[PDB]
Order: C-alpha cells, then structure tokens, then sequence
C-alpha cells in the first residue's frame, strides 16, 4: 500500500487507463472490462482491475490537474509494477479546424507548469508520449474507422486563467487540445522509467462552441475508451 | 450549476471547511454538522450543507494540488457567493521540532508553483490568509486548549519532490508544513475578491519517515476541525 | 563594530524601530525616547537608543532600498542581539479606498526583487511579519483609536519605475501601499533568525498624484510611532 | 529572392533535406537525386533540387546551432512553399546503452535555448515533430533492415557547455542524443505551420568516446539519406 | 524640487560625482572643491556644488544599493539638467591579480538585481558606462602616473550573500570589483538619455585579506577622486 | 586538431579576424595580407594565416548565431593559442539618427540568448569587449577618418523574432546594431580568459528600410576590414 492507494502488488495490471472522474473510471470498468473488481478507493479514487478480451486491465481516476495526477501515476510505476499509462480524458479545442467530438491524440504536452523546469535544471523538457503507444493508438483508430489527430496538447495549471491572450499562442504554435494533466504524466514516465499517452475527446471549443446531442458525444467518448485495443496491439 | 458542481445559489454556506479528500468532507458532516445534506457529488468531489451550533456551515472536498482546489474554489467564490474558505489538510513537517498531529496555521504560503508568477507579471506575490480568519483560528486554539503554530507553509506540485535539498532550504527559512494547496487558494482569494485560510494537521515527518495512515487522515484529525468550525464562530462576532 | 555600524554590543535595544530616513531616527529618539544616546553615525545613519516608558528601545535609519535596509537589518541581529525590528516607513497607494496618512501593516511583502528568489531556490517564498508583532501592531492601534489595515504590501526596487501597468496588478491584488523595503527586511528576519514587522504612513497617491512634503516625511508621521512603540509593550507581556 | 536564399518560388520542391555541414548537401544532390539543378549559393550554404524515384526533392544545409537552422527554415517555408523539413546529421549519446551509428528519430527535442521560451510566453513548448514523419522514418528504415530509436534528442545552444552535470540529467531523462538545431527547426515548423523532423546517427559517446572511422561514417551517412528519402515516399502514402 | 532632493535646476552641475557615503560626499567638497555649497540634505544625503579648476562640479552621496543610487540619479537627471554620474566608490575583489588599492574603471557592470530585466523584456540588457567617460577615466590616470584596470564590475543585491559560491563565477568570468550600485546606475542612465561611469578602488579582497596603511588606503581613495581630471578631459 | 578546425598549434596567429560569410575570409586573406596560407577547411569554413604591416593575422568565418560562433572560439582560444578575436560584420539599426554604412563597435552586447545566464547562475552578465580592443579601433577609424559609434550592440538568437516590440525597447535604451554573435564570443572570450570585439557596419535600418548597394557594400566592407587590422596595430603599441 502507498499513501494514497489502498492496495498491493498484482491488483493492478501493467496498464492502467485514467480518466480524471473517479465515476468515469467506474463507469469505464463496469461498461468495457469482465469480472471488474475494484482495488482502490482511497479519496474516492475508485480504481477497478477486469480483463478486455482476455487481457487483464485496469482504470482508475487521477483527479485534475499536473499534481493530482502525477501521486498517482508515480506510485503505480514504483509499487504496482505499471508499465503503461493511457490518460483519456477531455479537453477544449483552440484550432477552428479541430471540431467538438474529434479525438486528439497528445504525441506532445506543452505546459505552465514548472513542474518540468524543477526537474531539468530549469531547461526545456519535452514531454513526450511513448512513441510505440501513439502509434498502436492510431492503428486502433484506423481499425474502427476513427481518425485521430496527432500532435501537441497544452496542460494547464489554471482551468480559469487570468491570462486569456495564451489561448492565441496556443493557436498559433497548432495545440490541438488544451486539458490538465499531459505534461504531468509524461514528466513522471520520463522521471521513473515508465511509458504514457493521453488520448482525448475535444468537449468543447475554447473559442464559439458548436452543437451536437449526449447519445453523440457518449458516443464518441466509448470510441476513445482505441485506447483498449491500443493495448492490444502493444502486447504484438 | 458549475462546470465541477452540481448545485445552485443558496446550497452552500457563506463559510466553506475544504479537505482534499472528498472521504473527509462527509466524515466532517457526519460528525460535526447537523441536518446534513449533500450537495455536490460531480467527480466524487462530495459536498455537504449543514449547520455547527446554529450556523449554517458547509463542508466539500477539493481534491489534491493546487489546480484542483483552484477549479473550486474558484466555482464557490463566483457562482455560490461562498465568502470564506478554510482548508483543513494534512502536510509534512521539516523542523526537528514539529511532531505528527501538530496544527499549524498558514499566515502564508510558500510555493514553487507558477500560477502566481502568472497572475503577478513573474515577480513574488506573498500568498497570505486573510488577518482577520488567522487571528480567530488561534483564539479558538486557545479556547480550546489546543497548541498551533502560525506561520509559513509551503505549497508543492511534487508530492514526490526530485529535490529533497529543497527540504533542507524549507528548513532554513522556518517552513511548518508541506502540503498541495494553500498558496493557490491564496492566489484564487485574492485574483476572486474572497478571504481564505488554510489550516493543517501534521501528519507526517518528511525526514523521520513516520507517518499516519490513509484511514486515519479521513477521520482523526478532529482538534483542526473544532479549529476550524469555532473560528467561523468568532469570525461572525 | 560591524562594517556599517560603529557601536558594540549592548548599545542596541533588543527592539530597533528603523524608518529610511536617518533624519526620521534622529525626530523619533528626540520626541519619542528618554535619555536618548546616539550609537552610530557610520554613512550617516543614524541610529540612537533611550527609553520608552522605562522599556529599552532604539531607533535607527536603514536607507532605501532592499540592499539598504539588508545590511543594516542583517549587521543588527548578527553581532548586537537584535531581536525585533519594526519599520516605520512610507508608502505609495494604488487602492481608490485609501488616503493620504493611514496606517497600513505589512503582514506580507510581495516584491520584484530577486533577493528572495536568491535565498529560496528560485521558488516563491511568502515575505511575512512575525504574527504575533502583527497582532499587537493592531492591538495598540485600537486601543490608541487609530485605523489601521492589515494586508500585503509591495516592496519595489524602482522608485520610478518604467512598468506603469504594474501598478494596475497591485491594485487587482489588494496591494495596500508600494514601498522599498519590507519584503527584504521579512526575508533578512528568516534568513538570520529574529521576527520583524514593517509598518507604513501612506505618503502620495501613485494615481491621484497627492504628496506629502519631505518635511513632513521626517517629522508628522507620530500615530505610526506611537502604534510601533505601544506594540512593543503590548509584546513584552 | 530572401535575404539569405537567392532563389524564387518554385525553385525549391515541397520537402527539404537539410544536413548542417553544407558540403554535404551536393554529395546528397549527386549521389542520390536525378536531374538535379543548383538553385543557391549565398554565402556558400549550396542548395540543390532534383527527383528521387521521380519525386521532387531539395537539399541544402542548415549550419550549425537554432539561429542558423531558424533563419533557412522559416525562409523556406514563408517564401518557398516548403511543407517538410528533415534534418539529417549527427548527435552525441549519453545513454549506456545507445551505441555508436545507431540511428536516432528525435520525436521531441529538450533545448537549453530561449528561442521557444520567447515564442511561448515564457511556458513550457513541447518542440516535437510531425507525426507521420516520424512514423515514415522508422518503417523505412525497418524497410532497410535498421532498427530506430524514437524518443527526445537534446538541442544544446553550448557545444562547450559550462555544466557538465547537465549531461546527467539528460541521460536520466532518456534523452537518445544530443545535438544543436532540432527544437529550434520544431519551433519554426508550429511557428508557420509546417511539418518536421530530425534524424541522427550516434557520431559519439559523451559516456568514454572511442569515436567512428571513416567508411563506418560513410555507410551511416548513407543509410541516414537513404531513410529519409525513402520516408518521404511513404509520406506520400 | 524632487522628492528625494531640496534643490532647484541650476543648483547642480552638469556633471555629479556620486559616493556612496553622504559624509564622503562632504569630505570630497572640503577637500577638492573651491566655493562649495551644501545643496541638498533630505534625508542626510549631502551634496554640494563648487568649483575644480575653475569648472563647475556637484558631489552628492547615493547610498547603498541600486534602489537608492536610483532614485537619486533619476531625479538628477530629469529634474537638475545633469549629463554625466561618476561613481566614486569602494569594491572587493576576487581575482588574485587584483592587489588592494588598484583602481578599477567599470566599463560594464553584472548584476544579481532585477532592475534591468524589468526594463528589458526579461532579457541580457549589458550594463554599460559611456565610452568617453571610460576613456576621460583611462587618460587621467594615466597623466597621474595610476594604471587603472577595465573591465567588469558585479553589482549585488546582497552584501551578505548566502551564495558564496558566486564569487567563484565572478572569479571565473574576469569580474574586477564587487559593489552594488554601477548596474543600476548603468541601467538609469540608458533609460533616461544620460551618460555614466563607475570607478572604485579596491577596499578588500573578499578571498584572503592583503595589508596595507591608512594613510596609504586614504591616498589612493584621494587619487580616484581622476574623476576630476577626466571631467575636464571630457570638456574637450 | 580540435573537432571542428583541422589545424596544428601555430597554424593561427594569436589574433583572429571572423567574418560571419565564410567567403569573406579568402577575400579578405587576398586583398589584405601577404604571404597567407590555408590552415583550415572543415565544412567550408576556410581559415588563413598570413601578415598586415609584417604582424601575424589570421582570419577564419565565424558562421551565423551565437551556438555558431561560440564553438569556434572557444576552440581557437583553447587550443590554439589566440589571445584577440575581432568579429567583423553587418549589423541592422533601429535608432533614427544611425545611417546606413555607418561604422560601429560593440563595447556590450545585449542578447535575448540563455548562453550567458546559463554561464553566471542566471544572473545578469554584461558581455563586454576588451576596452583597449575598442579604443584601438575607435583610433584606428579616426586615423582613415572614420567617426565610429561605440554603445550596446544586441545580439539576436531569431533574426526573424515573433516580439515586434522588442525592437522599440532597443531603441529605447539606445542599441545601435542588432546582430547575432557579439554576446556570445564575449561570453567566451570572459569564460576562457581571451580578448574580443565585435565591429559592425549598418547594411539596413529596421526602422524603413532602402538597404545599400553594391560597391557601397563593397567600400564599407574593405573600410571595416582596414580599421580591425589598423586596430590589431595600434594594440601592439
Ligand atoms: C479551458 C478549457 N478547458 C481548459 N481550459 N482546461 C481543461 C479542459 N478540459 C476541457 N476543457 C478544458
Ligand atoms: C512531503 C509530504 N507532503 C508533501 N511532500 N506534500 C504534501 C503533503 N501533504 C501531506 N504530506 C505532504
Ligand atoms: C511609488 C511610490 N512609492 C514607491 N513607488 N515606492 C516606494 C515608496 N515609498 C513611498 N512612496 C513610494
Ligand atoms: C556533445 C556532443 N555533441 C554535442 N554536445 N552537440 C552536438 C553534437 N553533434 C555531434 N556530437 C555532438
Ligand atoms: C563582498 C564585499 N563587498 C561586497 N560583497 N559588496 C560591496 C562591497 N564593497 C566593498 N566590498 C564589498
Ligand atoms: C534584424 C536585422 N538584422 C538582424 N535582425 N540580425 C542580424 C543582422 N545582420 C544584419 N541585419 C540584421
């Protein structure tokens, strides 16, 4: 057991998937994995352990933003034996061209956090998913008729930023996604040896809005749940 | 409705009590409050509205790191006409004479966090309590027979730090505890037009390695919710 | 002696109100203090020490600046026992709610001085009195019917300077008076050991443009004094 | 013509290969491209465009460090409809197990420069490449019997850096190689909107040296050109 | 009259030698000007304005610290119709091949303060003198038989510092004299359109110690005050 | 040999002229010295040894950008002896009342680069030349009746920068030359203990534009070069 996991070597598998909701991460188990039983509940972070055709998996919350889920990703690579993380989660969209209910796909993770500074001597880090875990993400898409797009997210620090006129520089600089937690999750697997990749589902734009209806974007959110079958692949 | 809460005007007290843990929310309103409701299950984040001795008092978890409780408070102080918030963590201690279940009371916040940098144009904002809620915190302290220290926390990203000589740096400059959040909720009070304090227990030692369990950082650190809810009290006077 | 004062040990109360103008020290021993003795004149700064009441006491200038009021702070505790400091200063006021000659007391300092980023690891350290010198600075401004606010200040390395837009940040921030000194003397009272607390007189508007004259900088701030010596006693019980 | 490519619109094809050693760029045109015509020579840095298995492709070198590669990058890109950019050259290995020749894919690159830092607003830019190009370049060299490496180079502004602690840093992060332009050419490609990627073969090893010979150089030469060109046409799917 | 000085334009001369110490300032009157008169004591900062040679000269303290040589050379600039600061002040030194009592001409000075970056967009803004002035500096010493040594200064924020290992980089990059105020000076007189320079002669050697006499110190201290001599140089 | 100049100790004087074109080398070693001699060729960066007036000159390009010109350098000073580099170059202005074909010498060298922070712990390092250097040329100019401005030159990592702004703050604190390497052989000529200097002419104003021609560049150019070697004279005393 570590400080905020009430649960010990083998209940997890060597790949979890993290939404940030707590209820997500129920609602994933209980939808997509067999014989689901759940492994922690410590602050409410529900995390659930069950097979996907076969293949042992777990889910678990992560909470919002770089701290929250950097506890958590940390102590599963150091005392549960994980090996891959796969974020999917939401984020808001600043390019006109990326449209509510695409999936984005966080080859990178910019950021305003200084969490990465503190840990490379003040220089720039780039925070990286693994590059085999992208790929068997985009093959996954292929195979069910989804394309992904590929490219940097920005992990935010200030949900509510005073700031404002960085959503322009995002913009410009082509972020496809602005969440919370990327840029966290890919310092912590540089830092303890592990591997990760945040996939998203664009939920809104930062700039207008657009329409669609609940069965629609539940839908899309299953479809990102590519993230099971990226695995898949990864076993080879 | 909030984008992160699932309640309307009037749901919460003008007085919130906020652990990260959302477990320790609905223990605080079990135990402390009466008559109470939930009112906010979004994420798990429990929320609960009650009253202590007559005061209406609500109680809600914000979850771990300064982003998270920042998405919060933010929420409560804009659309909830919530005035005042007061954390009650946990955190680590690095002075040799600091022992486990100390409370001690945040004048200020330390952190090596940028969200002030962000808000401040990049020069050093002193993430402070408000005065008035410090002083109540520690005359109902001293009513209540418990001992608190007043002075500086330091609020971390990195609960698991790749700088353990920063620890040492705490140590120099008289740092009582090391938590996740205090000085972004500073930082929210103060961009937000609200007052706020953060009061925690220690619940570990960060050099002697002793620390309290999961279970009973949910439902033992009691003294800092009298504290905390005998605070309000005098605060209404 | 040390390289900036020319006194030993024992010349110095363990209490030393410091404003940054010597000129001020020399008004505040001759129409404050008792028997008042003049121990340094090193560079000018004066510094004296009589009696307040039959309490020990002394005054001394630091100068203007961060760098200024460093030197002479940090020479005090290092080599004459200097327990307490309290500036007595000016300020400049961004709030629309704030006038000319009230009272103000520095809980915090924000700054953009480097200083505490020097000390701290590149983090932000909150610059923060000693609580319990805040406390009994209000005290004795209740019981001697002076109105006091209690809050951040911002303690600037420009005087003049070119970031106009800057001023527009303290004020969103509730910034209650820009000064020079503060978040040095806070920093230098952690650094070296001792408690401080920085008081100021709300000299000029920085937006209406109002101004104090220089003589009156130097000889009718007399509620400041007296909150600053009350709270001394009030300190000693 | 821009200020430091004498050419017009259309004289360059949509990709550009760019090695840094300019001489190298009409032993690429000659051994490697059909047809190919000289479209630059200013300041001695020789551009050249010709087919490979009849597809249109220009080379031409880049110089040493991110404001060489910066200046010829952006030219390219706003004034001659350059759409990929592939950098071709060499790095140093601070990884044990990265060994000499090795073929490295730079799906992300650290920096020690400000150059993305000033385009960022002082945050953190991810300086990654395309996608796709990444991807091209490992099954074409999987195609050519070489197993890549894909992971973050380091993009050093110092080739004589001062902090030789850094290069333990580097290899605790995982970095695969370390050179002097790929963050920056990222930069420019999000900068205008175009696409990018460097590879490089491990010339030597930070970690002891025992550098490569001369024919050994010369086939890791050609398999790195050999890659690119071939990642190109899988590019074009 | 400018907050920080009782004076009126015309009560200055058009060139200002500044120490550091206000009862400096006034032994510098006594002993080198003809005619002086006190014109400014706010806050015991004396200055005074006399004659040298039959040419018009202020001398005025600025105390300690790039905050307060600010304001002062500020207000003198825009307010008193001043050209031309000299610095005349006290520094340590940390190269071996610096002796006590070499005079040490700042042609630029580093710095651990802010104030330059704020002007700067946070950028390298290198702290210079004016290069007449140097060359005034240089040729008066010479005429007076003195070798001054060029180069850098370090203007610090902290004359107790917890560094200590700073000096060490000062050392390693040339840096001739310590002191706390020729950046800031340097940085003024850019913004404000004027024209400056920093001469010190060394007090101490921060490494070791080095012996000398009092009246050898106070000689050398007297021979700084090349100041004059290459103010009259300037006049052409 | 080092691992960018194939020469031997002695191969180069102990006084190195750099243009930035590499072309410009072989030009200046045929027009202004006798008996010169190839010394280097690595990736087309030609350097030569010969002499002006009987005094042994080198010249060898420096290429573009600080990372460029910092390698090479420091190779020279490290490993060959040479005590005097002077940079030979073009320079842009952004002050109204600097001409085009104007002659000036850096004395310092403001710069957006990180090289130097990285150097002096994040400080502010002022990147200066050697003042005899400066004086040198300043004489040298006036004896072939040049006046030649002396002040800040700024050396940019981006030739193309996204901060439009940055070029009034230029001016404002009065740049006389942007460029893209004086700050960063200065840094190196201070880290391994050798002399520099940087010597500018104007080929464009930032501010407008109507660059030169062609035998006016042709002119300025043999102007710059004169005054250097002039300069290397009067340096010999
Ligand atoms: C603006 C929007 N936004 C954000 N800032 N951060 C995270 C996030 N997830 C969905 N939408 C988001
Ligand atoms: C070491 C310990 N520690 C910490 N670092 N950060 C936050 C925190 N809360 C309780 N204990 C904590
Ligand atoms: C504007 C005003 N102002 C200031 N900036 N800094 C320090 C200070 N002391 C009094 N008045 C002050
Ligand atoms: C150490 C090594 N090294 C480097 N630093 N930078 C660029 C580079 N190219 C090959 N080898 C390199
Ligand atoms: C150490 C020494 N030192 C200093 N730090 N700063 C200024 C100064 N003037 C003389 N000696 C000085
Ligand atoms: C704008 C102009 N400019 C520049 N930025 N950098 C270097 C340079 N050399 C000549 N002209 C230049």
């Amino acid at each position: 057991a570590t400080p905020h996991i009430n649960a010990e070597m083998g209940d997890f598998a060597d790949v979890v998937l993290m939404p940030g909701d707590p209820l997500r991460a129920k609602y994933i188990a209980e939808t997509f994995l067999e014989d689901a039983r759940e492994v922690n509940n410590v602050r409410g972070m529900l995390g659930f352990t069950g097979t996907y055709k076969g293949r042992k998996i777990s889910v678990m919350g992560h909470g919002m933003g770089i701290p929250s889920c950097s506890i958590y990703t940390k102590e599963l690579i150091t005392d549960f034996g994980v090996k891959k993380i796969i974020r999917v989660g939401s984020c808001g969209a600043v390019l006109p061209h990326v449209k509510l209910r695409d999936v984005v796909i966080g080859m990178g993770a910019c950021t305003d956090s200084k969490v990465n500074r503190i840990r490379f001597k003040d220089h720039d880090f780039a925070a990286i998913a693994d590059f085999d875990m992208v790929r068997n993400a985009v093959d996954a898409a292929k195979a069910l008729g989804i394309d992904a797009r590929v490219g940097n997210l920005f992990s935010a620090d200030l949900f509510y930023s005073p700031d404002g006129e960085m959503f322009d520089v995002m913009e410009k600089y082509g972020i496809l996604g602005v969440e919370m937690e990327a840029a966290g999750i890919y310092g912590v697997a540089a830092e303890f040896g592990a591997k990760a990749l945040t996939i998203c589902t664009v939920s809104n734009h930062i700039r207008t809005h657009e329409q669609t209806t609940a069965a629609e974007r539940q839908t899309t959110f299953n479809d990102m749940i590519i993230a099971l079958e990226s695995v898949l692949l990864g076993d080879k």
